[PDB]
RNA sequence: AUUUUACCAAUUAAGAAGAAUAUUAUAAUAAUGGGUGUCUUAUAUUUUAAAUAAAUAUUUAAAUUCCGUGUAGUAAAUUUAUUA
């Protein structure tokens, strides 16, 4: 793997075109707001 | 002795279950992918990885800048909760 699809902006979401990325976590327990709430 | 010229005018009540567990938003309590006319046994029915995502954020300041694509806990399990 040389270039992941997060480089190239694509746009992979479940509700929006039924596809996930491959680098991700399955579960998270805080979202990225959450973890920001310092 | 039969014998009426040619042309020229218009849509109005509808009758009868031949109208509904009807359409569209609205339920913060469920959820292992629904397939009935189905039905033997699976070497043959395996999808996971720290990122923005079916999880979605109460402000007008300053500041990176050949000329601002921007605002922070409100309560620490506290009642903004994806419900049928
Ligand atoms: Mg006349
Ligand atoms: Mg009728
Ligand atoms: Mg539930």
């Amino acid at each position: 793997v040389k270039y992941t699809p997060m480089m190239l902006n694509i746009q992979n979401m479940m509700w929006w075109n039924g596809k996930r990325n491959l680098y991700r976590a399955t579960y998270r327990e805080k979202t990225w707001y959450e973890i920001s709430r310092t």
